[PDB]
Protein backbone atom coordinates (compact mmCIF):
# COMPACT_ATOMS: atom_id res chain seq x y z
CA UNK A 1 0.00 0.00 0.00
CA UNK A 2 1.31 3.44 -1.15
CA UNK A 3 2.85 5.92 1.29
CA UNK A 4 0.21 8.12 2.98
CA UNK A 5 -2.64 6.00 1.57
CA UNK A 6 -4.94 3.24 2.86
CA UNK A 7 -6.04 0.14 0.92
CA UNK A 8 -8.99 -2.16 1.52
CA UNK A 9 -9.29 -4.85 -1.13
CA UNK A 10 -9.93 -2.94 -4.32
CA UNK A 11 -10.39 0.46 -2.73
CA UNK A 12 -7.42 2.77 -2.49
CA UNK A 13 -8.04 5.84 -0.33
CA UNK A 14 -5.54 8.67 -0.52
CA UNK A 15 -7.83 11.63 0.13
CA UNK A 16 -6.64 14.49 2.31
CA UNK A 17 -2.99 13.56 2.68
CA UNK A 18 -1.24 16.56 1.07
CA UNK A 19 -0.17 14.58 -2.01
CA UNK A 20 1.76 16.84 -4.36
CA UNK A 21 1.64 14.18 -7.11
CA UNK A 22 -0.01 10.82 -7.79
CA UNK A 23 1.70 8.29 -5.48
CA UNK A 24 3.65 5.35 -6.91
CA UNK A 25 2.64 1.80 -6.02
CA UNK A 26 -1.11 1.95 -6.60
CA UNK A 27 -2.34 -1.70 -6.80
CA UNK A 28 -3.48 -2.55 -10.32
CA UNK A 29 -6.54 -4.42 -9.04
CA UNK A 30 -8.04 -1.18 -7.63
CA UNK A 31 -11.67 -0.41 -8.53
CA UNK A 32 -12.00 2.81 -6.50
CA UNK A 33 -9.28 5.42 -6.22
CA UNK A 34 -9.82 8.44 -3.97
CA UNK A 35 -7.20 11.12 -4.72
CA UNK A 36 -9.37 14.14 -4.03
CA UNK A 37 -8.31 16.88 -1.56
CA UNK A 38 -4.55 16.99 -2.09
CA UNK A 39 -2.41 19.44 -4.05
CA UNK A 40 -1.58 17.28 -7.07
CA UNK A 41 -0.21 19.78 -9.59
CA UNK A 42 0.02 17.47 -12.57
CA UNK A 43 -0.77 14.00 -13.83
CA UNK A 44 2.08 12.11 -15.39
CA UNK A 45 1.51 10.76 -18.91
CA UNK A 46 0.62 7.13 -18.29
CA UNK A 47 -0.03 7.45 -14.55
CA UNK A 48 -3.26 5.42 -14.71
CA UNK A 49 -2.45 2.99 -17.55
CA UNK A 50 -2.02 0.00 -15.24
CA UNK A 51 -5.40 0.49 -13.54
CA UNK A 52 -7.63 -1.03 -16.21
CA UNK A 53 -10.28 -2.30 -13.78
CA UNK A 54 -10.84 1.16 -12.29
CA UNK A 55 -14.51 2.10 -11.85
CA UNK A 56 -14.42 5.27 -9.78
CA UNK A 57 -11.72 7.93 -9.87
CA UNK A 58 -11.80 11.03 -7.71
CA UNK A 59 -9.40 13.84 -8.47
CA UNK A 60 -11.44 16.72 -7.09
CA UNK A 61 -9.89 19.52 -5.05
CA UNK A 62 -6.33 19.52 -6.35
CA UNK A 63 -4.07 21.82 -8.38
CA UNK A 64 -4.61 20.29 -11.82
CA UNK A 65 -3.96 22.94 -14.45
CA UNK A 66 -3.99 20.48 -17.34
CA UNK A 67 -4.68 16.88 -18.29
CA UNK A 68 -2.20 14.97 -20.47
CA UNK A 69 -3.34 13.46 -23.74
CA UNK A 70 -4.86 10.01 -23.23
CA UNK A 71 -4.55 10.13 -19.43
CA UNK A 72 -7.84 8.24 -19.14
CA UNK A 73 -7.58 5.93 -22.16
CA UNK A 74 -7.00 2.77 -20.12
CA UNK A 75 -10.06 3.24 -17.93
CA UNK A 76 -12.65 1.73 -20.28
CA UNK A 77 -14.74 0.43 -17.35
CA UNK A 78 -14.83 3.76 -15.49
CA UNK A 79 -18.24 4.93 -14.24
CA UNK A 80 -17.40 7.88 -11.99
CA UNK A 81 -14.96 10.70 -12.78
CA UNK A 82 -14.56 13.66 -10.38
CA UNK A 83 -12.47 16.64 -11.49
CA UNK A 84 -14.22 19.45 -9.61
CA UNK A 85 -12.18 22.19 -7.95
CA UNK A 86 -9.05 22.32 -9.99
CA UNK A 87 -7.66 25.02 -12.26
CA UNK A 88 -8.69 23.46 -15.57
CA UNK A 89 -9.09 25.75 -18.57
CA UNK A 90 -8.78 23.72 -21.78
CA UNK A 91 -9.08 19.94 -22.12
CA UNK A 92 -7.67 17.58 -24.78
CA UNK A 93 -10.38 16.96 -27.37
CA UNK A 94 -10.53 13.19 -26.85
CA UNK A 95 -9.82 12.95 -23.12
CA UNK A 96 -13.30 11.48 -22.45
CA UNK A 97 -13.46 9.36 -25.59
CA UNK A 98 -12.72 5.94 -24.11
CA UNK A 99 -15.00 6.47 -21.11
CA UNK A 100 -18.01 5.03 -22.89
CA UNK A 101 -19.62 3.77 -19.64
CA UNK A 102 -19.14 6.94 -17.58
CA UNK A 103 -22.26 7.74 -15.52
CA UNK A 104 -21.07 10.59 -13.28
CA UNK A 105 -18.89 13.42 -14.51
CA UNK A 106 -18.10 16.14 -12.01
CA UNK A 107 -16.23 19.15 -13.32
CA UNK A 108 -17.47 22.01 -11.18
CA UNK A 109 -15.36 24.88 -9.90
CA UNK A 110 -12.67 24.87 -12.57
CA UNK A 111 -12.00 27.62 -15.13
CA UNK A 112 -13.75 26.25 -18.24
CA UNK A 113 -15.15 28.65 -20.83
CA UNK A 114 -16.42 26.22 -23.46
CA UNK A 115 -18.02 22.81 -22.96
CA UNK A 116 -15.18 20.26 -23.32
CA UNK A 117 -15.37 18.27 -26.57
CA UNK A 118 -16.51 14.69 -25.97
CA UNK A 119 -19.10 15.29 -23.27
CA UNK A 120 -21.69 15.13 -26.07
CA UNK A 121 -20.95 11.41 -26.65
CA UNK A 122 -21.11 10.09 -23.07
CA UNK A 123 -24.60 8.65 -23.44
CA UNK A 124 -24.79 6.90 -20.09
CA UNK A 125 -24.23 10.03 -18.01
CA UNK A 126 -26.66 10.28 -15.09
CA UNK A 127 -24.87 13.14 -13.42
CA UNK A 128 -23.16 16.05 -15.13
CA UNK A 129 -21.74 18.93 -13.08
CA UNK A 130 -20.57 22.13 -14.78
CA UNK A 131 -21.35 24.63 -12.07
CA UNK A 132 -19.04 27.53 -11.15
CA UNK A 133 -16.88 27.65 -14.25
CA UNK A 134 -17.05 30.41 -16.89
CA UNK A 135 -19.34 29.07 -19.58
CA UNK A 136 -21.18 31.70 -21.59
CA UNK A 137 -23.28 29.18 -23.47
CA UNK A 138 -23.70 25.59 -24.60
CA UNK A 139 -23.09 24.49 -28.22
CA UNK A 140 -26.34 23.55 -29.98
CA UNK A 141 -27.26 19.89 -29.53
CA UNK A 142 -24.59 19.02 -26.95
CA UNK A 143 -27.18 17.36 -24.65
CA UNK A 144 -29.08 15.45 -27.36
CA UNK A 145 -27.53 12.04 -26.68
CA UNK A 146 -27.46 12.43 -22.89
CA UNK A 147 -30.83 10.78 -22.37
CA UNK A 148 -29.99 9.28 -18.98
CA UNK A 149 -29.44 12.59 -17.21
CA UNK A 150 -31.08 12.90 -13.82
CA UNK A 151 -28.82 15.63 -12.44
CA UNK A 152 -27.54 18.66 -14.31
CA UNK A 153 -25.53 21.28 -12.50
CA UNK A 154 -25.40 24.56 -14.38
CA UNK A 155 -25.44 27.31 -11.72
CA UNK A 156 -22.67 29.84 -11.11
CA UNK A 157 -21.82 30.39 -14.74
CA UNK A 158 -21.73 33.77 -16.53
CA UNK A 159 -24.43 32.66 -19.02
CA UNK A 160 -24.78 35.07 -21.93
CA UNK A 161 -28.49 35.74 -22.47
CA UNK A 162 -27.79 38.58 -24.90
CA UNK A 163 -26.74 36.08 -27.53
CA UNK A 164 -29.29 33.97 -29.43
CA UNK A 165 -27.00 30.98 -29.00
CA UNK A 166 -28.16 30.78 -25.44
CA UNK A 167 -31.49 29.61 -26.83
CA UNK A 168 -30.39 25.99 -26.81
CA UNK A 169 -29.57 26.01 -23.10
CA UNK A 170 -32.72 28.07 -22.49
CA UNK A 171 -34.94 25.57 -24.23
CA UNK A 172 -33.12 22.67 -22.72
CA UNK A 173 -33.53 23.82 -19.09
CA UNK A 174 -37.23 24.50 -19.69
CA UNK A 175 -37.61 20.97 -21.13
CA UNK A 176 -35.71 19.29 -18.31
CA UNK A 177 -36.76 21.35 -15.29
CA UNK A 178 -36.68 18.27 -13.08
CA UNK A 179 -33.03 17.42 -13.70
CA UNK A 180 -31.85 21.02 -13.25
CA UNK A 181 -30.11 21.02 -9.89
CA UNK A 182 -28.59 23.53 -7.51
CA UNK A 183 -26.34 22.53 -4.61
CA UNK A 184 -27.56 23.19 -1.03
CA UNK A 185 -24.94 21.03 0.65
CA UNK A 186 -26.72 18.34 -1.39
CA UNK A 187 -28.63 18.12 -4.64
CA UNK A 188 -31.73 20.30 -4.90
CA UNK A 189 -34.04 20.51 -7.93
CA UNK A 190 -34.22 24.09 -9.14
CA UNK A 191 -34.99 24.90 -12.81
CA UNK A 192 -34.16 28.55 -11.96
CA UNK A 193 -30.69 27.84 -10.58
CA UNK A 194 -29.13 28.66 -13.96
CA UNK A 195 -29.04 32.46 -14.20
CA UNK A 196 -28.04 35.08 -16.79
CA UNK A 197 -24.79 36.99 -16.22
CA UNK A 198 -25.38 40.51 -14.92
CA UNK A 199 -29.16 40.38 -14.57
CA UNK A 200 -29.27 37.28 -12.29
CA UNK A 201 -32.44 36.34 -14.15
CA UNK A 202 -33.33 32.65 -14.80
CA UNK A 203 -31.92 31.27 -18.05
CA UNK A 204 -35.03 29.24 -18.78
CA UNK A 205 -37.19 32.38 -18.76
CA UNK A 206 -35.21 33.92 -21.64
CA UNK A 207 -37.43 35.03 -24.52
CA UNK A 208 -36.72 34.51 -28.23
CA UNK A 209 -37.44 38.20 -28.96
CA UNK A 210 -35.29 39.40 -26.05
CA UNK A 211 -32.19 38.07 -27.85
CA UNK A 212 -30.14 39.19 -30.85
CA UNK A 213 -28.00 37.06 -33.22
CA UNK A 214 -25.82 40.17 -33.51
CA UNK A 215 -24.83 40.58 -29.84
CA UNK A 216 -22.53 37.60 -29.27
C1 LIG B 1 -15.73 21.02 -2.90
C2 LIG B 1 -17.16 21.36 -3.11
O1 LIG B 1 -17.38 21.53 -4.56
C3 LIG B 1 -18.71 22.12 -4.90
O2 LIG B 1 -19.60 21.14 -4.49
C4 LIG B 1 -19.97 20.23 -5.60
C5 LIG B 1 -20.06 18.86 -5.06
O3 LIG B 1 -18.74 18.48 -4.75
C6 LIG B 1 -18.67 17.29 -3.94
C7 LIG B 1 -17.55 16.50 -4.55
O4 LIG B 1 -18.00 15.91 -5.83
C8 LIG B 1 -17.09 15.45 -3.65
O5 LIG B 1 -16.05 14.59 -4.29
C9 LIG B 1 -16.54 16.04 -2.46
O6 LIG B 1 -15.93 15.04 -1.66
O7 LIG B 1 -17.66 16.64 -1.72
C10 LIG B 1 -18.33 17.75 -2.53
C11 LIG B 1 -19.50 18.13 -1.82
O8 LIG B 1 -19.19 19.31 -1.09
O9 LIG B 1 -20.56 17.91 -6.06
C12 LIG B 1 -21.93 18.33 -6.62
C13 LIG B 1 -22.26 17.47 -7.67
O10 LIG B 1 -22.16 16.19 -7.12
C14 LIG B 1 -21.83 19.78 -7.10
O11 LIG B 1 -21.17 19.89 -8.37
C15 LIG B 1 -21.25 20.69 -6.10
O12 LIG B 1 -21.11 22.05 -6.65
C16 LIG B 1 -19.03 23.36 -4.13
O13 LIG B 1 -20.38 23.78 -4.42
C17 LIG B 1 -18.90 23.14 -2.65
O14 LIG B 1 -19.10 24.40 -1.94
C18 LIG B 1 -17.58 22.55 -2.27
O15 LIG B 1 -16.60 23.61 -2.39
Amino acid sequence: CPSQCSCSGTTVDCRSKRHASVPAGIPTNAQILYLHDNQITKLEPGVFDSLINLKELYLGSNQLGALPVGVFDSLTQLTVLDLGTNQLTVLPSAVFDRLVHLKELFMCCNKLTELPRGIERLTHLTHLALDQNQLKSIPHGAFDRLSSLTHAYLFGNPWDCECRDIMYLRNWVADHTSIAMRWDGKAVNDPDSAKCAGTNTPVRAVTEASTSPSKC
